């Protein structure tokens, strides 16, 4: 599948933070109005250490079907920092969607989009890239505040910069601890709430599509 490369990868931390800083200048938080037909989620492996396995899986909607799974593998060359995920898994994500024949509808990544100390997390960098709407689901909090939602499952709060909702957590699943979702770009807060909630079957607690994602990240190794 075709994208932009909109910077060069090998970059030390502190000209990657400035790339972000430009970068988030052109996010698009715009509502996801109907309902895609084809969403794609994405996740990492590290068969060897600092060996990298990135795995694109496409599904059906709302059949959550498989449609497509891609791969590649390659050596990971900078280092994990929070925030600047990024520049870590970037380039083997991108070559493994330049082997995507199916065309996503909306793509999930394993990480934060819009709640992310420069409003740039690795869902919107990549959207900014591939330039389709997608969405950050996070196990666990990299940036802004929240109230805890309800033990009750669907239950969910937003999540703050200030006065600024950034995303949202939900309780996917009851007696589990919640999701982290933030859109990334083309899409806003309560669209990629709304997707996120319809991608998450009864009884499980992260979406079909980084679900599927990580179990082909691991059968693949
Ligand atoms: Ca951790
Ligand atoms: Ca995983
Ligand atoms: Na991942």
């Amino acid at each position: 599948m075709d994208y932009r490369q909109l910077h060069r990868w090998d970059l030390p931390p502190e000209e990657a933070i400035k790339v972000q800083n430009e970068l988030r200048k052109k996010i698009k938080l715009t509502p996801y109005e109907g309902e895609p037909e084809y969403v794609a989620g994405v996740d990492l492996s590290f068969p060897g250490k600092e060996e990298g396995l990135a795995v694109i899986v496409v599904l059906e909607y709302p059949s959550f079907k498989i449609l497509e799974v891609v791969s590649e593998r390659g050596e990971i060359t900078f280092p994990y920092i929070p925030g600047l995920l990024a520049f870590r898994e970037g380039p083997l994500f991108l070559k493994a969607w330049e082997k995507l024949r199916t065309k996503p509808d909306v793509v999930v990544f394993n990480g934060q989009g819009l709640a992310h100390p420069r409003k740039l997390g690795i869902a919107s960098h990549m959207g900014l890239f591939i330039e389709i709407p997608t969405i950050g689901v996070a196990k666990s909090r990299l940036y802004g505040t929240f109230k805890m939602p309800e033990d009750k499952r669907c239950s969910w709060s937003y999540l703050y910069d200030g006065e600024e909702i950034i995303g949202c957590v939900i309780r996917t699943k009851e007696g589990s601890a919640p999701i982290f979702v933030s859109p990334g770009h083309l899409m806003d807060v309560e669209s990629s709430k709304r997707l996120i909630k319809a991608f998450t079957l009864p009884g499980r607690r992260i979406p079909e599509p980084t679900r599927l994602a990580h179990i082909y990240t691991q059968r693949l190794k």
